[PDB]
DNA sequence: CGAATTCGCG
DNA sequence: CCGAATTCGC
Protein backbone atom coordinates (compact mmCIF):
# COMPACT_ATOMS: atom_id res chain seq x y z
CA UNK A 1 0.00 0.00 0.00
CA UNK A 2 2.95 2.27 0.94
CA UNK A 3 3.01 5.93 0.69
CA UNK A 4 6.30 7.65 -0.37
CA UNK A 5 7.89 10.35 1.81
CA UNK A 6 11.47 11.17 3.00
CA UNK A 7 12.13 10.50 6.42
CA UNK A 8 14.38 13.30 6.92
CA UNK A 9 16.62 13.41 9.92
CA UNK A 10 17.44 17.07 9.32
CA UNK A 11 15.32 20.17 7.78
CA UNK A 12 16.03 21.40 4.34
CA UNK A 13 15.14 24.30 2.30
CA UNK A 14 12.45 22.67 0.36
CA UNK A 15 10.63 21.81 3.46
CA UNK A 16 9.94 25.19 4.26
CA UNK A 17 8.00 26.23 1.05
CA UNK A 18 5.02 28.93 1.91
CA UNK A 19 2.34 26.56 1.44
CA UNK A 20 1.81 22.95 3.10
CA UNK A 21 -0.12 20.75 4.90
CA UNK A 22 1.30 19.87 8.30
CA UNK A 23 0.97 17.97 11.13
CA UNK A 24 2.63 18.09 14.62
CA UNK A 25 1.25 15.25 16.30
CA UNK A 26 -0.37 15.05 19.77
CA UNK A 27 -1.26 12.09 20.39
CA UNK A 28 -1.91 12.18 23.75
CA UNK A 29 -5.78 13.12 24.36
CA UNK A 30 -5.12 16.28 26.99
CA UNK A 31 -2.66 18.20 25.09
CA UNK A 32 -1.54 20.63 27.35
CA UNK A 33 2.09 20.33 27.86
CA UNK A 34 2.35 17.04 26.00
CA UNK A 35 4.40 15.33 23.94
CA UNK A 36 4.70 15.93 20.05
CA UNK A 37 5.35 12.56 18.93
CA UNK A 38 6.26 13.18 14.93
CA UNK A 39 5.40 15.82 12.44
CA UNK A 40 4.84 15.19 8.64
CA UNK A 41 5.11 18.05 5.83
CA UNK A 42 3.45 18.08 2.73
CA UNK A 43 4.32 20.86 0.04
CA UNK A 44 4.73 20.94 -3.89
CA UNK A 45 8.45 19.78 -3.35
CA UNK A 46 7.29 16.40 -1.68
CA UNK A 47 6.51 14.61 1.21
CA UNK A 48 8.41 14.74 5.07
CA UNK A 49 8.29 13.09 8.44
CA UNK A 50 10.98 15.33 10.68
CA UNK A 51 11.45 13.80 14.26
CA UNK A 52 10.34 16.87 17.00
CA UNK A 53 13.51 16.89 18.91
CA UNK A 54 15.18 17.91 15.61
CA UNK A 55 12.84 20.03 13.94
CA UNK A 56 11.95 21.91 16.98
CA UNK A 57 15.41 22.64 17.66
CA UNK A 58 16.00 23.81 13.56
CA UNK A 59 15.96 27.91 13.69
CA UNK A 60 14.67 27.74 10.62
CA UNK A 61 11.86 25.44 10.69
CA UNK A 62 10.46 27.54 13.98
CA UNK A 63 11.10 30.82 12.45
CA UNK A 64 8.74 29.22 9.21
CA UNK A 65 6.01 27.70 12.04
CA UNK A 66 5.65 31.24 13.18
CA UNK A 67 5.75 33.16 10.23
CA UNK A 68 2.22 34.23 9.29
CA UNK A 69 3.05 34.59 5.19
CA UNK A 70 3.93 31.17 4.91
CA UNK A 71 0.70 29.32 4.86
CA UNK A 72 -0.22 25.89 6.64
CA UNK A 73 -3.13 23.13 6.60
CA UNK A 74 -4.08 21.39 9.03
CA UNK A 75 -6.47 19.50 11.13
CA UNK A 76 -6.88 21.12 14.70
CA UNK A 77 -4.48 23.37 14.79
CA UNK A 78 -5.55 24.42 18.29
CA UNK A 79 -3.42 21.40 19.68
CA UNK A 80 -0.59 21.65 18.10
CA UNK A 81 -0.64 25.26 18.39
CA UNK A 82 -1.10 24.63 22.10
CA UNK A 83 1.53 22.03 22.63
CA UNK A 84 3.93 23.96 21.13
CA UNK A 85 2.67 26.75 23.69
CA UNK A 86 3.95 24.63 26.27
CA UNK A 87 7.19 24.24 24.68
CA UNK A 88 7.91 28.10 23.90
CA UNK A 89 7.45 28.17 20.13
CA UNK A 90 4.31 30.00 18.03
CA UNK A 91 2.36 28.69 15.25
CA UNK A 92 1.37 30.97 12.65
CA UNK A 93 -0.20 31.68 9.49
CA UNK A 94 -2.86 28.39 9.58
CA UNK A 95 -4.73 29.26 6.54
CA UNK A 96 -7.36 26.28 6.73
CA UNK A 97 -8.36 23.91 9.68
CA UNK A 98 -9.73 20.64 8.44
CA UNK A 99 -11.77 19.96 11.30
CA UNK A 100 -12.98 23.05 11.54
CA UNK A 101 -13.96 23.20 7.98
CA UNK A 102 -15.77 19.53 8.45
CA UNK A 103 -17.94 20.67 10.98
CA UNK A 104 -19.09 23.67 9.53
CA UNK A 105 -20.47 21.47 6.57
CA UNK A 106 -22.28 18.85 8.46
CA UNK A 107 -22.04 19.34 12.77
CA UNK A 108 -23.60 15.65 13.00
CA UNK A 109 -20.27 13.95 11.47
CA UNK A 110 -18.64 13.55 14.35
CA UNK A 111 -15.41 14.05 12.63
CA UNK A 112 -12.37 13.47 15.28
CA UNK A 113 -9.79 12.20 13.34
CA UNK A 114 -8.50 12.89 9.45
CA UNK A 115 -10.25 9.85 8.23
CA UNK A 116 -13.45 10.89 9.52
CA UNK A 117 -13.06 14.17 7.61
CA UNK A 118 -11.82 12.41 4.49
CA UNK A 119 -14.37 10.05 4.11
CA UNK A 120 -16.76 12.95 3.81
CA UNK A 121 -15.18 12.73 0.26
CA UNK A 122 -14.22 9.40 -0.57
CA UNK A 123 -10.94 10.02 0.18
CA UNK A 124 -9.80 6.52 1.82
CA UNK A 125 -5.79 6.15 1.59
CA UNK A 126 -5.27 6.89 5.31
CA UNK A 127 -5.85 5.15 8.62
CA UNK A 128 -8.17 6.06 11.25
CA UNK A 129 -6.39 7.27 14.71
CA UNK A 130 -7.54 4.28 16.89
CA UNK A 131 -6.48 1.89 13.84
CA UNK A 132 -3.02 2.81 14.41
CA UNK A 133 -2.81 4.38 18.31
CA UNK A 134 -5.40 1.58 20.21
CA UNK A 135 -8.19 2.55 22.16
CA UNK A 136 -8.16 3.05 26.22
CA UNK A 137 -5.50 1.10 28.01
CA UNK A 138 -3.46 -0.30 24.81
CA UNK A 139 -3.39 3.43 23.27
CA UNK A 140 0.19 3.67 22.43
CA UNK A 141 2.61 5.35 20.32
CA UNK A 142 4.02 2.71 17.46
CA UNK A 143 7.49 2.52 16.47
CA UNK A 144 8.40 5.21 13.62
CA UNK A 145 8.26 3.22 10.66
CA UNK A 146 4.44 3.20 11.40
CA UNK A 147 3.95 6.35 12.83
CA UNK A 148 5.54 8.35 10.11
CA UNK A 149 3.66 6.90 7.51
CA UNK A 150 0.38 7.31 9.35
CA UNK A 151 1.57 11.15 9.94
CA UNK A 152 2.43 11.83 6.14
CA UNK A 153 -1.22 10.20 5.28
CA UNK A 154 -2.76 12.54 7.29
CA UNK A 155 -1.18 15.49 5.74
CA UNK A 156 -1.45 14.36 2.26
CA UNK A 157 -5.08 13.73 3.06
CA UNK A 158 -4.98 17.51 4.22
CA UNK A 159 -3.04 19.02 1.28
CA UNK A 160 -5.72 16.90 -0.87
CA UNK A 161 -9.03 17.58 0.60
CA UNK A 162 -8.99 21.60 1.09
CA UNK A 163 -10.41 22.28 -2.40
CA UNK A 164 -12.92 19.79 -2.19
CA UNK A 165 -14.08 21.53 1.44
CA UNK A 166 -13.29 24.92 0.54
CA UNK A 167 -15.75 24.47 -2.76
CA UNK A 168 -18.47 22.73 -0.51
CA UNK A 169 -18.34 25.94 1.72
CA UNK A 170 -18.29 28.24 -0.35
CA UNK A 171 -21.21 26.70 -2.02
CA UNK A 172 -22.85 26.64 1.20
CA UNK A 173 -21.89 30.41 1.61
CA UNK A 174 -19.84 29.26 4.89
CA UNK A 175 -16.36 30.20 3.24
CA UNK A 176 -16.46 33.33 5.18
CA UNK A 177 -17.43 31.62 8.06
CA UNK A 178 -14.76 29.62 8.43
CA UNK A 179 -12.26 32.06 7.40
CA UNK A 180 -13.60 34.86 9.30
CA UNK A 181 -14.51 33.61 12.62
CA UNK A 182 -14.13 29.56 13.59
CA UNK A 183 -10.18 29.63 12.50
CA UNK A 184 -9.43 33.62 14.36
CA UNK A 185 -11.68 31.68 17.56
CA UNK A 186 -9.36 29.02 17.56
CA UNK A 187 -6.21 31.15 18.22
CA UNK A 188 -7.86 33.00 20.51
CA UNK A 189 -9.01 29.71 22.41
CA UNK A 190 -5.19 28.40 22.12
CA UNK A 191 -4.52 31.80 24.04
CA UNK A 192 -6.93 31.03 26.35
CA UNK A 193 -6.37 27.56 27.38
CA UNK A 194 -2.58 28.01 27.27
CA UNK A 195 -3.50 30.78 29.76
CA UNK A 196 -5.43 29.46 32.20
CA UNK A 197 -7.04 30.35 35.20
CA UNK A 198 -5.67 30.36 39.06
CA UNK A 199 -7.24 28.44 41.56
CA UNK A 200 -6.84 29.09 45.93
CA UNK A 201 -6.62 25.51 45.98
CA UNK A 202 -6.52 26.21 49.96
CA UNK A 203 -10.31 27.77 49.80
CA UNK A 204 -11.12 24.63 47.69
CA UNK A 205 -9.90 22.52 50.35
CA UNK A 206 -10.98 24.47 53.35
CA UNK A 207 -15.11 24.01 52.25
CA UNK A 208 -14.27 20.13 51.41
CA UNK A 209 -13.75 19.88 55.29
CA UNK A 210 -16.88 22.03 55.96
CA UNK A 211 -18.77 19.68 53.47
CA UNK A 212 -17.44 16.28 55.01
CA UNK A 213 -18.34 17.58 58.20
CA UNK A 214 -22.14 18.36 57.29
CA UNK A 215 -22.02 15.15 54.51
CA UNK A 216 -20.86 12.94 57.60
CA UNK A 217 -24.26 14.01 59.68
CA UNK A 218 -26.77 13.90 56.99
CA UNK A 219 -25.64 10.82 56.13
CA UNK A 220 -25.68 9.64 59.61
CA UNK A 221 -29.31 11.14 59.97
CA UNK A 222 -30.44 9.25 56.47
CA UNK A 223 -29.19 6.04 58.14
CA UNK A 224 -31.21 6.13 61.08
CA UNK A 225 -34.17 7.34 59.01
CA UNK A 226 -33.77 4.37 57.55
CA UNK A 227 -32.84 1.95 59.98
CA UNK A 228 -30.20 0.59 58.13
CA UNK A 229 -26.66 1.64 56.52
CA UNK A 230 -26.97 1.48 52.19
CA UNK A 231 -24.88 3.18 49.49
CA UNK A 232 -27.02 6.79 49.56
CA UNK A 233 -24.76 7.28 45.79
CA UNK A 234 -26.57 4.10 44.57
CA UNK A 235 -29.78 5.47 42.79
CA UNK A 236 -30.76 1.31 42.69
CA UNK A 237 -29.88 1.45 46.32
CA UNK A 238 -31.80 4.45 47.28
CA UNK A 239 -34.72 3.30 45.59
CA UNK A 240 -35.19 -0.14 47.28
CA UNK A 241 -34.93 1.52 50.48
CA UNK A 242 -37.45 4.68 49.54
CA UNK A 243 -40.03 2.41 47.79
CA UNK A 244 -39.77 -1.10 49.33
CA UNK A 245 -37.87 -0.86 53.06
CA UNK A 246 -40.47 2.66 53.42
CA UNK A 247 -43.29 1.66 50.87
CA UNK A 248 -43.35 5.28 49.11
CA UNK A 249 -45.72 5.98 46.39
CA UNK A 250 -43.98 5.62 42.66
CA UNK A 251 -44.34 8.62 41.01
CA UNK A 252 -42.00 8.07 38.05
CA UNK A 253 -39.73 5.69 36.82
CA UNK A 254 -36.78 5.38 34.72
CA UNK A 255 -36.75 2.15 32.66
CA UNK A 256 -34.14 0.53 34.62
CA UNK A 257 -36.67 0.75 37.78
CA UNK A 258 -37.61 3.71 40.37
CA UNK A 259 -36.71 7.53 39.70
CA UNK A 260 -35.09 9.19 42.25
CA UNK A 261 -34.57 11.77 40.74
CA UNK A 262 -34.46 15.30 42.46
CA UNK A 263 -37.52 16.47 40.53
CA UNK A 264 -39.60 13.11 42.06
CA UNK A 265 -37.94 13.38 45.41
CA UNK A 266 -39.07 17.37 46.05
CA UNK A 267 -42.94 15.38 45.78
CA UNK A 268 -42.11 12.75 48.05
CA UNK A 269 -40.83 14.80 51.14
CA UNK A 270 -44.03 15.50 52.69
CA UNK A 271 -44.20 11.57 53.27
CA UNK A 272 -41.05 10.96 55.13
CA UNK A 273 -38.14 13.00 56.86
CA UNK A 274 -35.83 10.92 55.25
CA UNK A 275 -36.65 12.76 51.29
CA UNK A 276 -35.30 16.05 51.92
CA UNK A 277 -32.04 14.33 54.09
CA UNK A 278 -31.11 12.81 50.66
CA UNK A 279 -31.74 15.91 48.94
CA UNK A 280 -29.49 17.79 50.67
CA UNK A 281 -27.47 14.76 50.82
CA UNK A 282 -27.36 14.97 47.03
CA UNK A 283 -26.50 18.74 46.95
CA UNK A 284 -23.88 18.74 49.53
CA UNK A 285 -22.42 15.38 47.50
CA UNK A 286 -22.47 16.67 43.70
CA UNK A 287 -20.42 19.80 45.61
CA UNK A 288 -17.91 17.69 47.23
CA UNK A 289 -17.17 14.79 44.75
CA UNK A 290 -17.15 17.28 41.10
CA UNK A 291 -16.50 20.54 42.24
CA UNK A 292 -14.25 20.17 45.05
CA UNK A 293 -12.24 17.15 44.84
CA UNK A 294 -12.72 17.10 40.66
CA UNK A 295 -11.29 19.91 40.81
CA UNK A 296 -8.31 19.91 42.73
CA UNK A 297 -7.50 16.64 40.56
CA UNK A 298 -7.13 19.07 37.46
CA UNK A 299 -5.18 21.94 39.04
CA UNK A 300 -1.64 22.07 37.82
CA UNK A 301 0.41 22.09 40.44
CA UNK A 302 3.39 23.58 38.67
CA UNK A 303 1.80 27.26 37.41
CA UNK A 304 -1.56 26.34 40.07
CA UNK A 305 -3.76 26.98 37.15
CA UNK A 306 -6.37 25.04 35.70
CA UNK A 307 -6.20 24.75 31.69
CA UNK A 308 -9.30 23.64 30.21
CA UNK A 309 -9.83 22.45 26.65
CA UNK A 310 -12.48 23.98 24.68
CA UNK A 311 -14.03 22.00 22.07
CA UNK A 312 -14.86 24.21 19.31
CA UNK A 313 -16.16 21.32 16.96
CA UNK A 314 -18.69 19.66 19.00
CA UNK A 315 -21.96 20.77 19.94
CA UNK A 316 -24.90 20.83 17.47
CA UNK A 317 -25.54 24.34 18.02
CA UNK A 318 -22.28 26.24 17.24
CA UNK A 319 -21.80 26.12 21.19
CA UNK A 320 -18.21 25.53 22.95
CA UNK A 321 -17.99 22.50 25.18
CA UNK A 322 -15.52 22.56 27.85
CA UNK A 323 -13.71 19.72 29.30
CA UNK A 324 -11.06 18.50 32.13
CA UNK A 325 -12.20 20.21 33.80
CA UNK A 326 -15.44 21.46 32.75
CA UNK A 327 -15.35 25.22 33.21
CA UNK A 328 -19.20 25.87 31.89
CA UNK A 329 -21.22 23.90 35.01
CA UNK A 330 -19.82 26.22 37.96
CA UNK A 331 -22.19 26.37 40.32
CA UNK A 332 -24.33 29.73 40.17
CA UNK A 333 -28.37 29.25 41.17
CA UNK A 334 -27.63 28.11 44.85
CA UNK A 335 -25.62 29.99 47.55
CA UNK A 336 -23.64 27.33 49.15
CA UNK A 337 -22.29 25.73 45.43
CA UNK A 338 -21.80 29.63 43.67
CA UNK A 339 -19.09 29.91 46.88
CA UNK A 340 -17.30 27.86 44.93
CA UNK A 341 -16.57 30.31 42.10
CA UNK A 342 -14.40 32.01 45.17
CA UNK A 343 -11.91 29.50 44.29
CA UNK A 344 -10.77 31.03 41.10
CA UNK A 345 -8.69 34.39 41.35
CA UNK A 346 -6.56 36.39 39.18
CA UNK A 347 -3.26 34.72 38.15
CA UNK A 348 -1.80 38.08 39.29
CA UNK A 349 -1.29 40.19 42.45
CA UNK A 350 -3.46 43.39 41.92
CA UNK A 351 -5.64 42.07 38.82
CA UNK A 352 -9.41 41.21 39.34
CA UNK A 353 -11.99 39.17 37.88
CA UNK A 354 -14.02 40.70 34.71
CA UNK A 355 -17.25 39.07 33.75
CA UNK A 356 -19.76 40.29 31.18
CA UNK A 357 -22.64 38.25 29.77
CA UNK A 358 -25.32 39.16 27.67
CA UNK A 359 -29.15 39.60 29.01
CA UNK A 360 -31.48 37.26 27.30
CA UNK A 361 -29.38 37.23 23.95
CA UNK A 362 -31.44 34.35 22.54
CA UNK A 363 -34.99 36.12 23.03
CA UNK A 364 -33.56 38.90 21.36
CA UNK A 365 -32.02 36.94 18.47
CA UNK A 366 -35.90 35.26 18.40
CA UNK A 367 -36.93 38.85 18.26
CA UNK A 368 -34.95 39.63 15.14
CA UNK A 369 -35.42 36.39 13.31
CA UNK A 370 -38.54 36.68 13.42
CA UNK A 371 -39.78 40.22 13.52
CA UNK A 372 -42.19 40.18 15.70
CA UNK A 373 -43.81 43.51 16.57
CA UNK A 374 -44.38 42.88 20.26
CA UNK A 375 -41.60 41.14 21.09
CA UNK A 376 -39.25 43.89 19.60
CA UNK A 377 -40.89 46.83 21.14
CA UNK A 378 -40.50 44.72 24.55
CA UNK A 379 -36.76 44.92 24.20
CA UNK A 380 -36.53 48.28 22.78
CA UNK A 381 -38.46 49.38 25.87
CA UNK A 382 -36.20 47.55 28.09
CA UNK A 383 -39.09 45.64 29.38
CA UNK A 384 -39.00 42.78 32.24
CA UNK A 385 -39.53 40.38 29.24
CA UNK A 386 -41.12 37.74 31.89
CA UNK A 387 -43.25 40.45 33.39
CA UNK A 388 -44.47 41.28 29.62
CA UNK A 389 -44.76 37.82 28.93
CA UNK A 390 -47.36 37.32 31.51
CA UNK A 391 -48.88 40.41 31.21
CA UNK A 392 -49.84 39.48 27.56
CA UNK A 393 -50.67 36.02 27.69
CA UNK A 394 -53.24 36.48 31.21
CA UNK A 395 -54.27 39.55 29.65
CA UNK A 396 -53.66 41.71 32.55
CA UNK A 397 -51.70 44.75 33.51
CA UNK A 398 -48.33 45.27 35.23
CA UNK A 399 -49.52 45.75 38.25
CA UNK A 400 -52.09 42.12 38.39
CA UNK A 401 -48.53 40.31 37.81
CA UNK A 402 -47.90 37.61 40.47
CA UNK A 403 -44.73 36.13 41.35
CA UNK A 404 -46.65 33.13 40.61
CA UNK A 405 -47.71 34.11 36.38
CA UNK A 406 -43.99 35.57 36.70
CA UNK A 407 -42.74 32.07 37.33
CA UNK A 408 -44.88 29.93 34.84
CA UNK A 409 -44.49 32.63 31.65
CA UNK A 410 -40.68 32.45 32.95
CA UNK A 411 -40.48 28.81 32.27
CA UNK A 412 -42.96 29.28 28.53
CA UNK A 413 -39.76 32.16 27.82
CA UNK A 414 -37.40 28.99 28.75
CA UNK A 415 -39.33 26.38 26.58
CA UNK A 416 -40.37 28.84 23.90
CA UNK A 417 -36.52 28.78 23.02
CA UNK A 418 -35.85 25.30 22.84
CA UNK A 419 -38.65 24.73 21.06
CA UNK A 420 -41.93 24.59 23.22
CA UNK A 421 -42.78 20.91 23.66
CA UNK A 422 -46.18 21.15 24.93
CA UNK A 423 -45.65 18.22 27.49
CA UNK A 424 -42.08 19.37 28.55
CA UNK A 425 -43.76 23.16 29.32
CA UNK A 426 -46.21 20.34 31.36
CA UNK A 427 -43.39 18.64 32.95
CA UNK A 428 -41.24 22.16 34.15
CA UNK A 429 -44.44 23.45 35.63
CA UNK A 430 -46.17 20.01 36.71
CA UNK A 431 -49.10 21.00 34.97
CA UNK A 432 -51.39 19.06 32.56
CA UNK A 433 -50.52 18.89 28.70
CA UNK A 434 -53.99 20.74 28.12
CA UNK A 435 -53.22 23.24 30.50
CA UNK A 436 -49.57 23.50 29.14
CA UNK A 437 -50.94 23.82 25.76
CA UNK A 438 -53.16 26.64 25.92
CA UNK A 439 -50.47 28.65 27.78
CA UNK A 440 -48.31 28.34 24.59
CA UNK A 441 -51.21 28.90 22.28
CA UNK A 442 -51.85 31.86 24.41
CA UNK A 443 -48.17 33.23 23.68
CA UNK A 444 -48.94 32.81 19.95
CA UNK A 445 -51.05 35.34 20.08
CA UNK A 446 -49.50 37.91 21.90
CA UNK A 447 -46.76 37.15 19.39
CA UNK A 448 -47.98 36.52 15.84
CA UNK A 449 -44.61 36.61 14.43
CA UNK A 450 -43.16 34.21 16.40
CA UNK A 451 -46.03 31.70 15.65
CA UNK A 452 -44.95 32.75 11.75
CA UNK A 453 -41.52 32.09 12.42
CA UNK A 454 -42.08 28.52 14.27
CA UNK A 455 -44.13 27.58 11.10
CA UNK A 456 -42.46 29.11 8.51
CA UNK A 457 -38.82 27.75 9.76
CA UNK A 458 -40.31 24.30 9.87
CA UNK A 459 -41.08 24.26 6.35
CA UNK A 460 -37.91 25.63 5.37
CA UNK A 461 -36.63 22.77 7.06
CA UNK A 462 -38.92 20.13 5.02
CA UNK A 463 -38.07 22.08 2.09
CA UNK A 464 -34.09 22.61 2.42
CA UNK A 465 -33.60 19.34 4.45
CA UNK A 466 -31.79 22.24 7.09
CA UNK A 467 -31.90 25.40 8.83
CA UNK A 468 -29.41 28.13 9.12
CA UNK A 469 -28.07 30.46 11.80
CA UNK A 470 -27.75 34.52 11.25
CA UNK A 471 -24.13 33.55 10.15
CA UNK A 472 -24.60 30.75 8.16
CA UNK A 473 -23.81 28.03 10.50
CA UNK A 474 -26.17 24.68 9.27
CA UNK A 475 -27.50 22.06 10.93
CA UNK A 476 -28.93 19.09 8.65
CA UNK A 477 -32.95 17.62 9.71
CA UNK A 478 -33.42 14.48 7.96
CA UNK A 479 -35.86 14.04 10.51
CA UNK A 480 -38.01 16.31 9.58
CA UNK A 481 -40.26 13.92 7.80
CA UNK A 482 -40.28 10.98 9.49
CA UNK A 483 -43.23 8.96 9.94
CA UNK A 484 -42.29 8.51 13.82
CA UNK A 485 -44.17 11.14 15.98
CA UNK A 486 -41.78 11.48 18.54
CA UNK A 487 -38.87 11.47 16.04
CA UNK A 488 -40.14 14.68 14.03
CA UNK A 489 -41.19 16.45 17.39
CA UNK A 490 -37.53 16.10 18.53
CA UNK A 491 -36.85 17.86 15.03
CA UNK A 492 -39.06 20.39 14.41
CA UNK A 493 -37.90 22.10 18.01
CA UNK A 494 -34.40 21.40 16.45
CA UNK A 495 -35.10 23.47 13.50
CA UNK A 496 -36.99 26.60 15.83
CA UNK A 497 -34.52 26.56 18.27
CA UNK A 498 -31.13 26.27 16.21
CA UNK A 499 -31.86 29.65 14.38
CA UNK A 500 -31.97 31.03 17.99
CA UNK A 501 -29.27 29.27 20.18
CA UNK A 502 -27.04 28.81 16.71
CA UNK A 503 -26.81 32.64 16.30
CA UNK A 504 -27.04 33.36 19.64
CA UNK A 505 -23.35 31.22 19.42
CA UNK A 506 -22.18 32.81 16.31
CA UNK A 507 -22.82 36.49 17.88
CA UNK A 508 -20.56 35.79 21.44
CA UNK A 509 -18.15 34.36 18.76
CA UNK A 510 -17.82 37.28 16.78
CA UNK A 511 -17.89 39.55 19.82
CA UNK A 512 -15.01 36.62 21.06
CA UNK A 513 -12.56 37.90 18.39
CA UNK A 514 -13.57 41.86 18.04
CA UNK A 515 -12.69 42.30 21.80
CA UNK A 516 -9.58 40.44 21.20
CA UNK A 517 -9.10 43.11 18.78
CA UNK A 518 -9.72 46.27 20.38
CA UNK A 519 -7.68 44.78 23.97
CA UNK A 520 -4.36 44.42 21.52
CA UNK A 521 -5.17 47.75 20.14
CA UNK A 522 -5.80 49.56 23.45
CA UNK A 523 -2.86 47.69 24.32
CA UNK A 524 -4.43 46.62 27.36
CA UNK A 525 -2.96 43.91 29.71
CA UNK A 526 -6.75 42.33 29.89
CA UNK A 527 -7.17 39.19 28.87
CA UNK A 528 -9.61 36.16 27.90
CA UNK A 529 -10.02 33.67 30.39
CA UNK A 530 -13.57 31.90 29.28
CA UNK A 531 -16.40 31.71 27.32
CA UNK A 532 -19.42 30.37 29.47
CA UNK A 533 -22.44 30.55 25.62
CA UNK A 534 -23.31 33.88 26.88
CA UNK A 535 -20.84 35.07 29.36
CA UNK A 536 -17.36 36.18 28.69
CA UNK A 537 -15.02 36.31 31.59
CA UNK A 538 -11.25 38.24 31.80
CA UNK A 539 -8.85 38.92 33.94
CA UNK A 540 -6.94 42.75 34.21
CA UNK A 541 -4.30 44.87 36.14
CA UNK A 542 -7.10 46.44 38.77
CA UNK A 543 -5.83 49.97 37.12
CA UNK A 544 -7.82 48.70 34.00
CA UNK A 545 -11.37 47.93 35.73
CA UNK A 546 -13.11 51.83 34.38
CA UNK A 547 -11.74 51.41 30.90
CA UNK A 548 -13.01 47.68 30.72
CA UNK A 549 -16.52 48.86 32.04
CA UNK A 550 -16.91 50.42 28.62
CA UNK A 551 -14.82 48.54 26.12
CA UNK A 552 -16.34 45.00 26.85
CA UNK A 553 -19.96 46.18 26.79
CA UNK A 554 -19.47 47.85 23.67
CA UNK A 555 -17.60 45.40 21.84
CA UNK A 556 -20.11 42.69 22.92
CA UNK A 557 -23.05 44.93 21.96
CA UNK A 558 -21.65 46.60 18.84
CA UNK A 559 -20.65 42.71 17.79
CA UNK A 560 -23.90 42.48 15.35
CA UNK A 561 -26.80 44.74 14.29
CA UNK A 562 -29.97 43.56 14.97
CA UNK A 563 -33.61 44.70 15.05
CA UNK A 564 -33.42 45.49 18.55
CA UNK A 565 -30.31 46.33 21.09
CA UNK A 566 -28.52 43.61 22.44
CA UNK A 567 -27.88 44.63 26.49
CA UNK A 568 -25.08 43.36 28.46
CA UNK A 569 -24.27 43.19 31.92
CA UNK A 570 -20.90 43.56 33.76
CA UNK A 571 -19.28 43.37 37.01
CA UNK A 572 -15.91 42.64 38.60
CA UNK A 573 -14.27 41.61 41.62
CA UNK A 574 -11.75 39.94 43.06
CA UNK A 575 -12.46 36.50 42.83
CA UNK A 576 -15.01 35.18 40.36
CA UNK A 577 -17.87 34.78 43.16
CA UNK A 578 -17.66 38.36 43.69
CA UNK A 579 -17.65 39.45 40.02
CA UNK A 580 -21.45 39.16 40.69
C1' DC B 1 -15.47 -1.12 29.86
C1' DG B 2 -19.57 0.90 28.89
C1' DA B 3 -24.92 1.86 29.73
C1' DA B 4 -27.64 4.19 32.90
C1' DT B 5 -28.58 7.73 36.29
C1' DT B 6 -28.21 12.02 38.40
C1' DC B 7 -27.10 17.07 38.48
C1' DG B 8 -24.44 21.12 37.41
C1' DC B 9 -24.50 25.24 33.69
C1' DG B 10 -26.31 27.90 29.58
C1' DC C 1 -32.71 21.14 24.60
C1' DC C 2 -23.36 19.88 26.98
C1' DG C 3 -19.47 16.99 30.84
C1' DA C 4 -18.28 14.68 35.28
C1' DA C 5 -19.09 11.48 38.97
C1' DT C 6 -20.86 7.21 40.30
C1' DT C 7 -22.68 2.51 40.16
C1' DC C 8 -23.11 -1.91 38.37
C1' DG C 9 -23.27 -5.83 35.44
C1' DC C 10 -19.66 -7.84 32.36
NA1 LIG D 1 14.99 17.55 1.16
NA1 LIG E 1 -3.14 18.61 15.70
Amino acid sequence: SKMAFTLADRVTEEMLADKAALVVEVVEENYHDAPIVGIAVVNEHGRFFLRPETALADPQFVAWLGDETKKKSMFDSKRAAVALKWKGIELCGVSFDLLLAAYLLDPAQGVDDVAAAAKMKQYEAVRPDEAVYGKGAKRAVPDEPVLAEHLVRKAAAIWELERPFLDELRRNEQDRLLVELEQPLSSILAEMEFAGVKVDTKRLEQMGKELAEQLGTVEQRIYELAGQEFNINSPKQLGVILFEKLQLPVLKKTKTGYSTSADVLEKLAPYHEIVENILHYRQLGKLQSTYIEGLLKVVRPDTKKVHTIFNQALTQTGRLSSTEPNLQNIPIRLEEGRKIRQAFVPSESDWLIFAADYSQIELRVLAHIAEDDNLMEAFRRDLDIHTKTAMDIFQVSEDEVTPNMRRQAKAVNFGIVYGISDYGLAQNLNISRKEAAEFIERYFESFPGVKRYMENIVQEAKQKGYVTTLLHRRRYLPDITSRNFNVRSFAERMAMNTPIQGSAADIIKKAMIDLNARLKEERLQAHLLLQVHDELILEAPKEEMERLCRLVPEVMEQAVTLRVPLKVDYHYGSTWYDAK
